[PDB]
């Protein structure tokens, strides 16, 4: 079974993300849990059409606690639902909840294939840890403040050589709540020619 957030994995505080169960496999039930200390499971009855399993749950406001890890699972029994193996785990993140840093682009948003640009974040707050992210792509980057316990005021993000254009948001949180993250800092749309 297959997990994805639509429209992605960064959720606006109080706004509302759906995150969809998919599979081949056809399942008359999907089972949505998050993992950690606000350990839960969702159930909603699967849904086949082009010969595919799927369920959309919509993960209400978004809350702290609604922040973390998520799995599903398809299922065809009745409850106690016997449960097949987990989908690959999913990170979900409640943003906007502290000042947001500046983005900006050494060489600039501009600039040439080939050559090296490199994006800095910045902040008058210190942040335990800085979070680069590029609509259209799960991987994200990061820079620790590292043993400091006092927070940095600034990442840098060496993208190296230029290949493909982008828009570049980042955020930056604390060490004590790793998935409540700051409000988007303006996005950097980055053009290569």
């Amino acid at each position: 079974p297959s997990l994805l957030a639509h429209p992605g994995p960064l959720v606006k505080s109080e706004e509302t993300v759906i995150l969809q169960c998919w599979s081949d496999v056809r399942f008359e039930h999907f089972l949505l849990h998050r993992e950690g200390k606000y350990k839960d499971t969702l159930h909603l009855i699967g849904e086949h059409h082009d010969g595919v399993s799927k369920a959309n749950f919509s993960i209400g406001p978004m809350m702290q606690d609604l922040a973390g890890t998520y799995r599903c699972y398809g299922s065809v029994t009745h409850s106690p639902y016997q449960l097949s193996a987990p989908s690959d785990p999913l990170d979900i993140v409640i943003t906007g909840l502290y000042e947001k840093p500046s983005l900006s682009a050494q060489p600039g948003p501009t600039v040439l294939a080939g050559e090296s640009v490199t994006l800095s974040c910045s902040s008058r707050s210190s942040y335990d840890m800085y979070h680069l992210s590029r609509e259209g792509e799960a991987h994200e980057r990061r820079f620790s403040a590292g043993p400091k316990v006092n927070g940095t005021f600034q990442a840098d993000f060496p993208l190296g050589p230029a290949t493909h254009g982008g828009t570049y948001r980042c955020f930056g949180s604390f060490r004590d709540s790793p998935y409540e993250w700051s409000n988007s800092s303006d996005p950097l749309l980055v053009s290569v020619t």
